[PDB]
C-alpha cells in the first residue's frame, strides 16, 4: 500500500521539518505535499526538493513503491543509512543531490535495480570510497550520470566508463580524488557520449586512451585540474571530434607548444581554457579559423610573441580573452581593437611596455568593453583619457605598473565603473569631490603605493556600494571624512602611510561591515572613539569575499606589508617591492578573501599605530571575538589595559607598546590561547606578569622600560 | 699539325695580349701542354687579360685537347666557322663575354666525353634549349650561372640531362615560369641544384624535386615562389640536405615544425627575406648540425631564441636581423658557444647590450655583435672588452648613453666601431688604434661626445670612414688626417671645430666625401683638396649599405651608414624633420670610376672661410655635390669651374664673391641645383644648360647680374 510506505518514509527518515513541509502528511496520498499520482491513485512522483528537511536515507524504503517513477530529494539534509532490502525498483529519474549521504553502496544499488533509470544525479554529496560499479548491463536507457562533487577516490577500473549502457550522454566525474593512467581508460564504443567531465582529480599520464577518439558527439570535453603530462594531442587526432564546443586542458602539465592541428576544431569550438600548464610559443596561426571561439583562456603558461595581433585579433566572435601569466612581450597591439564583441581583456603579469591601450574606446561602435586587466606589467605614460570613452567599463586594473600623471576626471565620470584598482604606480593629484556622483557607485577604490595628494572627498559618502578602500602610502592631508560612516557594505578600509590629521570619527562604527581598519602612521589625534566596538557581534558577511589578496608579514620588530589586493600580480613582483625588499625577513600568505563566521562576527584587524592618539581604552574593545590583530602601539594612551580584554579570544598580535598605560597587566589574558605575538614595553605597567596562557613565553624585548614588571621572564617578584 | 691550329689561334682569335701571354708562340707555350706523344691536350689562359673573338671550332680541331682554361679574360663570340668533333673533358670559358649561346649547344652535342663544364659569369643570352647530349654519360658539373638566359625553362630540361648528372647551377638569370611545370627525371646522382636570383613562380614544387634523394644543395632564393613552406612529410625525402635557401620568396604563415626532418644534416638554412610569422619551431632543438641560421626579413617574433636557438650548439652565424622580436636579448645566447656572428638588428628589443658572450668558461670567438635599430638602453658595458676577437660592432639607433669605455678603444682586432644615433657622451681618446685595434669604420656621428679629434687618429692607417658630425666636437682639425691613405669619407658637420681646413688633408689618396659644414672653422680653401684629381683609386669603403637623405636648410640629411636600419626609423629622425621637404635614397657604396678619379662630395658650408677659391678644383671631375655657402670668400669664380663635367649641386651663395658667373658653367650638362645668391656677382648670366631656368631667388641679392631669368641686359 502506497500510502504506509510514505507513512514509513516520514518516520523512520524524516527527523526534522522545521518549515512543516511534510505536515499534510496525515489521514489518499495523492494531495500530501510533493506527492504526485497516476489516474489509478498509485503514487508515482515524490519531490521534495530544498526542503530543509533533516533525516537519514535509505531509499529502499522509498523504492518499495511500486510505481515510483521520479523522485527529487535535492537541496536538504539527508545522511546515510541503507539497509540494501533489495525492494526492487522503477525509478526513471533520481536526484539526491547536495545531501551529507556518504554510503556510495546506494549508488550501487540503484546501478544494479532500477533497470529503467533514466537520469541520476548523485553529485554535492560526500560519496566515498572507490568507483566499482556501472549501471547495469540490462539498463539500456541511462542518459545522464552526475557523480561530482564528491569524495571518490582511488583508481577508476578500466572499463568503469565503456560498461556504461550505449545511451549514455552525459557523465560528470568531476570534483573527486580518484587517480590513474588516464591511457588505461576505456570508453568502448562511446556511441552517444556528448558531455564528459574528469575535472579536478588526481588522473595522471601522457597518452589519452585510444578509445577516447570513439566519441564522434563529443561536446563538452572537461579534463581540467589533474595531473596529465607531455604534450597536447596532435597530428589528425583533433579530427576525431567534429563537434566539440568546449575544451579544458587547463591546470595539468602540458608542454611543449599549442599544436597547429589544434585548429582542426575550429568550425564547433565555442571554448578553450589551456591555462595553467608549461605551455611556450604562441596560439598558431592557423586558430584564425576559430570564428566560433567565444571564450579563450591561455593564462599561466610560458607564452610569447605576436599572436595577440597575427591570430586573436582576427577572431571575431571572441567575448572573453585571458592571457595573464604569460611572458608576453612589446606594447598592447592595437589591433585588439578589431575584436568588437570583447567583454573581458586579462593581460596582467607579461612584459608589456609602452602605453595603455587606448583604441578599445574609440571604434566604430559602442563599445562592449567591460573588464580591462594589465597589471604587473611595465606600461608606463598617463591613464589615457580616451578610458572615458568605454561607457561600458565596470573594473579597470592597471596596478603595478609605472604610470605616472594625473588620473583624468573621464575615468571618475565611467558611468558603469565599480572597481578602480591602480595600486603601486606613480599617479599624482587627488580624489575628485564629484565622486560617485557624475560617476559609477564604486565597490572597490584601490589606489594605495602612489603619490596622491589632497584630502579624502566628504562625497566618499555617495559610494554606497564600496567595499574596499585602500589609500595606503600616498600623500593624503586632511580630515577622516565623517560621511565615510555612511557606507554600510564596507569592509576594508586602508588609509595607513599617509599625514591624516584630526580625530579618528567615532561614525566609523555606524560601518556596519567593516572588518578591517589600518590607519596607522598617520597624525590623528583625540581620543579611540569607543563606538568602533559598537557592531561586535552584529557583523555580517559581504561581498568582499573572494578576492585575490596578499598578505607580508614583517619580521624585523616593531621597527619593522599588510594585505594588499594581489589580482593578476606575481608573487616576486612584491618580494622585489621596494618596501617589501627592506624589512630583511618576509613571509607571503596570499590566498582568496573569506570570512570566518556567517553571522554575529566582529572586526577582524585593527591596526592604529603611530599616531598621537590619547587617552583610555574603550572597555568596548575587549569585547571583538573575531578580532585577530589589535595594534594601538605607538600613541599617546593613558591608564590601564581593560580586563575585558580576556575577551579577545581570537586575537593573534596585541601591540600596545610606546604609550603610557598604567597599572597591572589583566590575568585575563592568560586565556588568550592563539595570542602569539605580544608587546607591552615603552609603558608605565607594573607587576606581575601573568602567570597562565602565552604571557611568560615571549621575548624581554616584549616586556622592555615598564615601571616594575615582575615575573618570569623577567626576575622573581618576591626577590624584589 | 697541332702547332698550326694554335698559331691559327692567336692572330685569328686574339685581338690583345697586354701581359704578353702569347710571347714564345708547341709544347713550350704558355698555357699549351702536350703529352710525352707531343699532342695537345690542354690549353690553359686563365686570367691573361686577353681581348679576342672565341669560335671553339678553331680549337677543337685539336684532336687531342681534354682541357680548355679561358676563363678571367674578354673572349666575345665569334662566327661558327669550320666544325670539328669535340674531345674536351673539362672546359672552363667563365668570366667572359661571350653572347652567343650556340657555344653551349655545341657542347652539350658535339663534347660527348665532358665531365666538368663552366659558362659562367658571361653574357649568354636567349632561351635555354639543349641538354646534354644522350650519347654523354659522364657530364657530372655544369655551370650556366649568371648569365641571361631568359623565358621559360623547356620542361624536360633538367630530366633531359644524362643521369650521372650531380652539379647544375641555373642561377643568376632571368628564366620565369612556373616551378611545378619543371620535370627533374630520375635524378638519380644530384647533389646541388641552384635556381637562384630568377624570376621563378608558383605556390608547388614539382613531383619529380623528390626523386632526388642525393641532393646536398637546394638554393631556390631570389624568386617569387609563393605559399606556405612545405611541411608534413616532403622533407624527408632529403635525407642528406645539407643546405636550404627559399630566401627572398614570397613564403608567408609560419616555418613548419616538420622542416626539422632536416636536422640530422642541415648545416645552412636561410629562410630570410619572406613574410613568415611565428617563430622557429621548438622541433628544431634537434638540429644540432646548424651553422648558419638566417631568418632575416620575415615577421618573427617571440623567445624562440631562449627556448629554441640557445640549444642549437653548433651554431657560428645567426641572422635574425628585420623582425618583430621584443624583450630583453636572451643571456641563454651566451649557450651558443660558436657564434661568430650575430645580428638582431632592427627589432623591438628593450634592456641592455648582451655582453655576456665575453665572459664564458672560453675565450669568446664572437667577430661581429650587430643589434642596430632597437631600443637597448643603458650604457656600452665594459663586459664587451673581454670579446678579444670582436671586429664590428654596432650599436646604432638604440637609446645608450654614458661614455664609451676604455675597454672598447683597447679590443686589439677591433675594426668597425659604429654606433650612431645615440646620446653617448665623453670623447675619443688620444690612445687610439695604437693598444687597440687599427679601424677601418669609426662611425658616431648624432651624439653627445665633446673634446677634440685627437692626432692619435694618423695610427688608425685602415681608416676608410669617419663619421662625428652633429656631436659636440671642438678644438682643431688634427693635420694627422693626412696620414689616412685609404680614408674615403670623412664626415665632421655639425660641429664647433676651429681652425684652418689643414692643407694635409690633400696627403689623403682616397678621400672622397669630405663634410666639415656648420663649423666654426677659418682661414683659407687649401688648394691641395683638388690635388688628388685624376688620381683617385677606389678602396674596400665599397659596398657598405649606407642612406642619403636629400633635404630641399643646413645639411640636415645627408649620408648615413644604413646597416640593418629601416627607412621609418630614418623618415622620424628630426634629421628629416629639420628641412621640412625630404627623401630618401638608399643603397651600396659604389663607385662610378675604376681608376683616375676625383672627390665626390665637399661641403665646407655654414663656416667662416676666407679667401679666393683654388683654380684646382675646377678640375674635380666626379665631383657631383660643391657647397661653399655661408663663408666669407672673396674673389672671382674660377673659370675652371666648366671642367666640373659631373657635378649636380653646386652652392656659392652668402659669400663676398666678385665678377662675371663663368660662361662654361652652360656645359654643365647634370647642373640641376646652383645658388649664387648674395654675393657681389654681376654681368649676363650663362646662356648655356639650365642656367636661364633657375628661380630668381638662386640669382638674388647680387651686384648687377642680368638675362634671364633676370630682365636683359640690353634693357
Ligand atoms: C644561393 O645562391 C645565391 C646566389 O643567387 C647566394 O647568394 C649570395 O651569397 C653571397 C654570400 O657570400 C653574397 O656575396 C657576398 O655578399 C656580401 C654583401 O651581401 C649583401 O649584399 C648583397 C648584394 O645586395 C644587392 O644586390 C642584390 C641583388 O644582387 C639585391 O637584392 C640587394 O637589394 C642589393 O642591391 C642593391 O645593391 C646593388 C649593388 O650596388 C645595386 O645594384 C642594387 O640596385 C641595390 O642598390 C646581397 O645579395 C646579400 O644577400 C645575402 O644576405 C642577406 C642578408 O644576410 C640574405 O637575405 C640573402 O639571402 C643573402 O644571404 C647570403 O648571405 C648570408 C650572409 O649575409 C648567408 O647567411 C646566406 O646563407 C647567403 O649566403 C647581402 O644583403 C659581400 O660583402 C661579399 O663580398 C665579400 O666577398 C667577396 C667574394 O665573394 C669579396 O670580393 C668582397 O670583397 C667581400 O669580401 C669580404 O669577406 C671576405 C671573406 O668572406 C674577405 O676575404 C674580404 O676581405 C672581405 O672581408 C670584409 O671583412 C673584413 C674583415 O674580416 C674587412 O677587412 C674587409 O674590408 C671586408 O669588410 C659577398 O660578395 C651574394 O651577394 C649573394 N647573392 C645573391 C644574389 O643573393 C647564396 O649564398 C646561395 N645560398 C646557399 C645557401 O648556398
Ligand atoms: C571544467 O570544470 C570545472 C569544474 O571542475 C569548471 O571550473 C569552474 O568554473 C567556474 C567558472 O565557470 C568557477 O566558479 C567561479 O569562480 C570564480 C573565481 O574563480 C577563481 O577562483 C576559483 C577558486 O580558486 C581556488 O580554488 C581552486 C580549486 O579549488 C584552486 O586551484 C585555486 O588556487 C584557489 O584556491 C585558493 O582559494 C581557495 C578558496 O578560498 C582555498 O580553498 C585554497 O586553499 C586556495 O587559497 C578557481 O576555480 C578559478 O580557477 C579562478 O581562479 C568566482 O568568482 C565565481 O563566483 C561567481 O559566480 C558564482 C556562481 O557562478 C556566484 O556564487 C558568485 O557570487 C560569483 O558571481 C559573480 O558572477 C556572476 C556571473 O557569473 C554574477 O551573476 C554575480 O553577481 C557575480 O558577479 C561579480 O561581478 C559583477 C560584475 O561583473 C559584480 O557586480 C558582482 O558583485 C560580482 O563581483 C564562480 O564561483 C569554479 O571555481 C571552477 N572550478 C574549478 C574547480 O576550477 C570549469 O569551468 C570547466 N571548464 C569548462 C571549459 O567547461
Ligand atoms: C605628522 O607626523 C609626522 C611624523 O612625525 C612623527 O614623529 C615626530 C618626531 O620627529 C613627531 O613630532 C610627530 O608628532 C609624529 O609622531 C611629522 O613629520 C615629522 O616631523 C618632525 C617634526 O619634529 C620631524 O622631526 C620628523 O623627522 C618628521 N618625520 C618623521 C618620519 O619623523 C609631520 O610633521 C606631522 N604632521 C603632518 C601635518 O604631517
Ligand atoms: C579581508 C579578510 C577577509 C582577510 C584577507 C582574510 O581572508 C585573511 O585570512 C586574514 C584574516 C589573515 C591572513 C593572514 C593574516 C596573518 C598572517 C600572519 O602573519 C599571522 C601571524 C600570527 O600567527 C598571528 C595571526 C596573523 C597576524 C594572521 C592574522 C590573520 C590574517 C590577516
Ligand atoms: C660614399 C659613396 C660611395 C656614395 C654613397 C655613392 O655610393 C652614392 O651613389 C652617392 C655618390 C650619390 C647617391 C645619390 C646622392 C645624391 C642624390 C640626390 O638627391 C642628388 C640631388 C641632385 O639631383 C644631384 C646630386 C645629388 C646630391 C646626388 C649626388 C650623388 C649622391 C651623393
Ligand atoms: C545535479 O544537481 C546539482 C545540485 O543541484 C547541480 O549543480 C547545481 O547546478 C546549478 C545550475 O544552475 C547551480 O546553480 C548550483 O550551484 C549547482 N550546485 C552546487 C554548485 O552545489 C547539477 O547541475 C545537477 N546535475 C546536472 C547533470 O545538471
Ligand atoms: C615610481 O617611479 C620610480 C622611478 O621610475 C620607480 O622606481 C624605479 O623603477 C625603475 C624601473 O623598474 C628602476 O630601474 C629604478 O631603480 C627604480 N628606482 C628609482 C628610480 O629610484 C618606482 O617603481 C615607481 N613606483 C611604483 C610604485 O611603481
Ligand atoms: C546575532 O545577530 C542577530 C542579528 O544579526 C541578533 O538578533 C537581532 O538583532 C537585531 C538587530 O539586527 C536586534 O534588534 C534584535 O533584538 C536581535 N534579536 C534577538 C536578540 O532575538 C542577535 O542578537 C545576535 N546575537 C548575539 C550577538 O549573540
Ligand atoms: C676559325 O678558323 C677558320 C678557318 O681558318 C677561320 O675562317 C676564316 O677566317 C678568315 C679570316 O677572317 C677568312 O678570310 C676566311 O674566309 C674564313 N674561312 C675559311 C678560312 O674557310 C675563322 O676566322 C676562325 N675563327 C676565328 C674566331 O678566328
Ligand atoms: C673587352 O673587349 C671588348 C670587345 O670584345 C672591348 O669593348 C670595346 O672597347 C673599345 C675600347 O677599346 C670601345 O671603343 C668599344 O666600343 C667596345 N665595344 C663594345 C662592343 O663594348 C672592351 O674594351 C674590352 N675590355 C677590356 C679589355 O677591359
Ligand atoms: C637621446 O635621448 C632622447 C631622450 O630619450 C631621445 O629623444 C626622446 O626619445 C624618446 C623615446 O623615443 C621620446 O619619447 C622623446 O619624445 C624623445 N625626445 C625628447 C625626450 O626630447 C633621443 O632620440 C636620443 N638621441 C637619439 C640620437 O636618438
Ligand atoms: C691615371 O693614374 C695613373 C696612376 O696614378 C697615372 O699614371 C702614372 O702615375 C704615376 C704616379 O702615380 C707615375 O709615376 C707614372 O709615370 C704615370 N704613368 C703614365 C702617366 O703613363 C696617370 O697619369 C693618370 N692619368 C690621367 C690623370 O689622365
Ligand atoms: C645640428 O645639431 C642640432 C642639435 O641636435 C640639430 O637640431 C637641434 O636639435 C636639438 C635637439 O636636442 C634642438 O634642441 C634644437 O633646437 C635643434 N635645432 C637647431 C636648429 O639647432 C640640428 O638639426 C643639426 N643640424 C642640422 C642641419 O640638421
Ligand atoms: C544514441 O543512443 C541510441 C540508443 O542506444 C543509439 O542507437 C544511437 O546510435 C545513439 N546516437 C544517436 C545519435 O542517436
Ligand atoms: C648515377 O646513379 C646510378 C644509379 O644510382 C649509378 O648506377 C651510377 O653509378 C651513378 N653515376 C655516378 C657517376 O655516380
Ligand atoms: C643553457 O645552458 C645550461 C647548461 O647546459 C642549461 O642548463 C640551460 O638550460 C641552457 N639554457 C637554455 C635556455 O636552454
Amino acid at each position: 500500500n502506497d500510502t504506509a510506505l510514505l507513512t514509513a518514509f516520514k518516520q523512520t527518515s524524516i527527523k526534522s521539518d522545521p518549515t512543516n513541509f511534510l505536515g499534510n502528511w496525515r489521514y489518499d496520498p495523492c494531495t500530501w505535499r510533493g506527492v504526485s499520482c497516476s489516474s489509478d491513485g498509485r503514487v508515482i512522483g515524490l519531490d521534495l526538493r530544498n526542503g530543509g528537511l533533516t533525516g537519514t536515507l535509505n531509499l529502499n524504503n522509498l523504492t518499495a513503491l511500486s510505481n515510483l517513477r521520479s523522485l527529487y530529494l535535492q537541496g536538504n539534509n539527508f545522511s546515510s543509512g541503507d539497509s540494501s532490502s533489495s525492494s526492487g525498483c522503477s525509478l526513471e529519474v533520481l536526484d539526491l543531490s547536495s545531501n551529507s549521504l556518504t554510503d556510495s553502496s546506494i549508488v550501487d544499488y540503484v546501478f544494479s535495480t532500477c533497470l529503467n533509470l533514466v537520469s541520476v544525479n548523485f553529485s554535492h554529496n560526500k560519496l566515498a570510497g572507490k568507483l566499482k560499479s556501472s549501471p547495469s548491463a540490462s539498463n539500456k536507457r541511462i542518459t545522464t550520470v552526475d557523480l561530482s562533487n564528491n569524495r571518490f577516490s582511488d583508481e577508476i577500473p578500466e572499463t568503469f566508463i565503456a560498461d556504461f549502457p550505449n545511451s549514455l550522454k552525459h557523465l560528470d566525474l568531476s570534483g573527486n580524488n580518484v587517480t590513474g593512467d588516464f591511457s588505461r581508460l576505456s570508453f568502448g564504443l562511446c556511441e552517444n557520449l556528448t558531455v564528459f567531465s574528469l575535472s579536478q582529480n588526481s588522473i595522471s599520464g601522457d597518452r589519452f586512451p585510444v578509445s577516447l577518439s570513439n566519441c564522434k558527439l563529443l561536446e563538452t570535453l572537461n579534463l581540467s585540474r589533474n595531473s596529465l603530462i607531455g604534450k597536447i594531442p596532435g597530428d589528425d587526432y583533433w579530427g576525431n571530434f567534429q563537434n566539440l564546443r568546449q575544451l579544458s586542458l587547463a591546470h595539468n602539465l602540458y608542454s611543449g607548444e599549442i599544436p597547429p592541428e589544434l585548429s582542426l576544431l575550429c568550425r564547433t569550438l565555442e571554448v578553450l581554457d589551456l591555462s595553467g600548464n608549461s605551455l611556450t610559443g604562441q596560439l598558431p596561426q592557423s586558430f584564425t579559423s576559430c570564428g566560433s571561439l567565444q571564450s579563450l583562456n591561455l593564462g599561466n603558461n610560458k607564452l610569447s610573441g605576436d599572436f595577440l595581433s597575427t591570430v586573436v585579433s582576427k577572431l571575431s566572435r571572441i567575448t572573453n580573452l585571458y592571457l595573464p601569466f604569460n611572458n608576453i612581450s612589446g606594447s598592447v597591439p592595437i589591433s585588439l581593437t578589431n575584436c568588437s564583441n570583447l567583454r573581458v581583456l586579462d593581460l596582467s603579469s607579461n612584459e608589456f611596455t609602452g602605453e595603455v591601450p587606448s583604441g578599445f574606446c574609440s571604434l566604430q561602435s559602442s563599445s562592449v568593453l567591460e573588464k580591462l586587466l594589465i597589471a604587473n606589467n611595465y606600461l608606463s605614460g598617463t591613464v589615457p583619457v580616451e578610458l572615458g570613452k568605454c561607457k561600458s567599463l565596470k573594473t579597470i586594473d592597471l596596478s603595478f605598473n609605472a604610470l605616472t600623471g594625473l588620473i583624468p576626471k573621464e575615468i571618475w565620470t565611467l558611468p558603469k565603473l565599480s572597481d578602480l584598482v591602480m595600486w603601486a604606480n606613480n599617479l599624482t593629484g587627488g580624489i575628485p569631490e564629484s565622486i560617485c556622483v557624475d560617476g559609477g557607485n564604486l565597490e572597490t577604490l584601490i589606489l594605495n603605493n602612489n603619490l596622491l595628494t589632497g584630502s579624502l572627498p566628504e562625497s566618499i559618502s555617495k559610494c554606497t556600494n564600496m567595499l574596499w578602500i585602500s589609500l595606503s602610502s600616498n600623500l593624503l592631508t586632511g580630515e577622516i571624512p565623517v560621511g565615510i560612516g555612511k557606507l554600510e557594505k564596507l569592509a576594508i578600509l586602508q588609509l595607513g602611510n599617509n599625514s591624516l590629521t584630526g580625530n579618528i570619527p567615532s561614525e566609523l562604527g555606524n560601518c556596519k561591515n567593516l572588518i578591517w581598519l589600518d590607519l596607522n602612521s598617520n597624525n590623528l589625534t583625540g581620543n579611540l572613539p569607543g563606538e568602533l566596538a559598537s557592531q561586535a557581534g552584529l557583523v555580517m558577511p559581504g561581498s568582499v569575499s573572494g578576492k585575490q589578496f596578499a598578505f607580508v608579514r614583517n619580521e624585523g620588530g616593531t621597527d619593522c606589508g599588510g594585505l594588499v589586493e594581489f589580482e593578476g600580480i606575481r608573487a616576486e613582483r612584491l618580494e622585489h617591492f621596494p618596501m617589501v625588499h627592506s624589512c630583511p625577513k618576509t613571509r607571503i600568505y596570499s590566498g582568496m578573501t573569506m570570512y570566518m563566521f556567517s553571522s554575529n562576527g566582529s572586526m577582524i584587524y585593527l591596526d592604529l599605530s603611530y599616531n598621537a592618539v590619547s587617552g583610555s581604552i574603550p572597555l568596548g574593545y575587549g569585547a571583538m571575538g573575531y578580532l585577530q590583530v589589535l595594534n594601538l602601539g605607538h600613541n599617546l594612551l593613558t591608564g590601564t589595559i581593560p580586563d575585558s580584554f580576556g575577551g579577545l579570544k581570537a586575537i593573534g598580535v596585541l601591540d600596545l607598546s610606546h604609550n603610557d598605560l598604567q597599572g597591572f597587566l589583566p590575568g585575563s589574558l592568560g586565556g588568550l590561547s592563539f595570542l602569539s605575538d605580544l608587546d607591552v614595553s615603552n609603558n608605565n605597567l607594573t607587576g606581575p606578569i601573568p602567570f597562565g596562557g602565552q604571557l611568560t613565553t615571549f621575548p624581554l624585548t616584549r616586556y622592555a622600560n615598564n615601571s616594575g614588571l615582575c615575573g618570569v621572564p623577567l626576575p622573581p617578584c618576591s626577590s624584589g
